[PDB]
């Protein structure tokens, strides 16, 4: 039963999260809080949820509240999420986890002396389609992947007004960078060994685009290109010695198609539910088995992520 | 009436078919083939048709009647081989890898420059008419500022050729076949490479199986180059602009292109050859006609360069002294 869950913000991306709780299997949307209530209520009524505060503090000295989704501004996660952590309650920080590797450390840290589970969020690693690419690469399926490759482009950035600062949110890195190459490594079961790449960008700003080149733990290479201004489609491409498997938007995707050693391309389609509603089923499950982390979204992939990313900005934007 | 006489440093498989380019060729004409062996080059002497055979290359090199020398000799030789026809005061074409290093490249050069004789790195990609109509179409917009571009190549098998992992014959996947793309791509595009970082899988002592570059050009636009052995995929380079782009098959033989405008809808561009050699013949013969020591697509510049950068990840990979 239950599994009550607390916003700490107003982030237009707080509907279709409630709407995915609905969707949910054991997990409703109670309490909500700002700094301004007016401004959480306003939205608390135009969705559905009951409580409300005008802090954070509140949302979490709250008991009607268990877990809580931090979908604030970036250089806002770490403090808003190591007020919860602190305070008792399990956080589901999103992307970027952090800007700041350290800051990532600490926040688990914390969070592990609190026994209190801590996850960031990821709709992609939990898609029914996922699953599926996985499944088939461990059990023969392709013969051994020997590369993966990611193409990831937004028309305009217009819609995303702080794209351009390094410190706020960033760039096409920041922007896209962890969803593609924690995915991979889930679906390989094998870790990112190395990695290095270029990228597009003036200065004082973030990279309009950058081309990553990668290597995994069993010899299997790859590429990852994001990028602002192209219109071409985002899809994703594994290849093995047996088979090939292209899967577009990767993210929120209901299907792929499979190639065979043979010519035959098949397409597989398992259906549109909620994008939201899968990662929200897996984390519940994680607390009823009163786990800390996720076997998925792990604590390691997600440091080990901020960490690559932020030495890409910084080998970029210092020096 | 006349033509340019070839001379051929060895009795290599390619031999027949460069020859058959040859003889497409409108002012060139094959008049001697050597070997380190006589009748090895006899041999294919006579089943082409080829006048006289030499039993050594210096033979080759001292001979009035070759106009200039097309060198398909192994790898660790083209240093060796090219030194004696240019030294020998023969204008040479050398296959690539041009050179397994920097310095041997350079110096080839400088001979070459030193005996007043044309030299050059054969390489039929950049010549095809095909390859002509991306490179104009890039250059008046045709698809608007170019972002990003991509190269895959893919051998199913690498075991039709032994020495494919020893990094002392000719090399591995970097090697045979890093060249075309890097090249291909800066001569496109009108812009050069200037960052270039990537991966590759490979075993101690050994030549890579798989490579994956990622790479800078001036004026904004990344770059992937993805070469290996095992995966069955097809070989396609892209070139993606703000206004369109266009989708490359096997670039380095193809007779067609698929180019997708502003609009939205993409045409194939078409164009018929019986050999890839043909091209970049008369080129060749263009520039002795004209009497150059250097071609102004495939430069000085632009091979020297090749060379140290695919040396450089030999380097880091199977090496670090």
């Amino acid at each position: 039963d239950k599994i009550r869950y607390g916003i700490m913000s107003t982030a237009q991306i707080v509907p279709r999260f409630v709407a995915g709780l609905r969707e949910s299997a054991q997990a409703e949307v109670r309490g909500i809080a700002s700094r301004r209530l007016e401004n959480a209520q306003k939205m608390a009524k135009e969705l559905a949820i009951p409580v409300a505060y005008g802090s954070y503090e509140e949302l979490c000295k709250d008991e009607t509240i268990d877990i809580i989704y931090i979908p604030t501004y970036n250089q806002g996660h770490y403090s808003a999420a190591k007020l919860a952590l602190s305070q008792g309650k399990p956080v589901l920080l999103e992307k970027p986890f952090t800007l700041n590797a350290a800051e990532a450390e600490e926040l688990f840290a914390i969070a592990q002396e609190q026994g209190v589970f801590l996850m960031e969020a990821q709709k992609s690693v939990f898609l029914p389609i996922t699953q599926k690419v996985k499944a088939t690469i461990q059990e023969g399926g392709l013969g051994e992947i020997l590369w993966v490759q990611s193409v990831t482009a937004y028309p305009n950035v217009d819609h995303i007004p702080w794209f351009y600062s390094r410190e706020a949110g960033g760039g096409a890195l920041h922007g896209s960078g962890s969803y593609p190459l924690q995915y991979l490594q889930y679906v390989l079961g094998k870790e990112i060994q190395e990695v290095t790449g270029t990228a597009t960008y003036q200065q004082g700003a973030t990279d309009s685009q950058c081309n990553l080149a990668l290597k995994f733990a069993e010899g299997t290479l790859g590429n990852i290109f994001i990028n602002v201004g192209l219109k071409i489609p985002s899809e994703m491409t594994i290849c093995g010695t047996k088979g090939q498997i292209v899967i577009p938007n990767f993210w929120k995707t209901d299907c792929a198609y499979y190639t065979d050693a043979q010519g035959n391309t098949v397409k597989w389609s398992e259906q549109f539910t909620s994008e939201f509603t899968y990662e929200i089923n897996h984390v519940n499950q994680c607390l009823q088995d009163k786990k800390l982390t996720s076997p998925v979204m792990t604590k390691e992939l997600t440091i080990a992520t901020v960490k690559i990313v932020e030495s890409f900005y910084q080998e970029w934007f210092d020096n």
